[PDB]
């Protein structure tokens, strides 16, 4: 429910009133998500825009930066915010757009969090939202 195409759809506006990217980016190329940073940030979220095209590892660079978390052991990591998969750090984010499994939606969250390097799932994921 909370995380569904339609939630997605109505909270498109506030993300787009209120998240940070590159602007010089054109509308049509932007996908907004409400990013929820690693467990222990004070930020639960913060709302962020990315070019559609980049790579999953370009946009993990582009919201660290963001959440001025370049300032381990472990990596961070975008994952999906209901089957918590690492997504794939080659992979564009086009790649995830309309899908019946799992979709990525512009308007909708995703998960930054630290993961070991090469660990697959962040655990518990429904717990960010909680």
């Amino acid at each position: 429910a909370k995380n569904s195409e339609t939630a997605a759809k109505v909270a498109l506006m506030k993300l787009k009133m209120h998240a940070d990217g590159d602007k010089s980016l054109p509308q049509t190329e932007r996908i907004y998500f409400q990013v929820f940073l690693p467990k222990g940030s004070k930020e639960k979220s913060k709302p962020m825009f990315f070019c559609h095209r980049w790579s999953i590892g370009k946009a993990i660079d582009f919201a660290a930066s963001l959440a001025r978390l370049k300032n381990t052991a472990k990596k961070l990591r975008l994952c999906h915010i209901t089957s918590g998969e690492a997504l794939p750090l080659d992979h564009t984010l086009e790649t995830w757009i309309a899908k019946e499994d799992c979709p990525l939606y512009n308007g909708g969250n995703i998960i930054l969090e630290y993961l070991n390097d090469e660990e697959q799932f962040c655990k518990n994921v429904e717990s960010y939202l909680e």
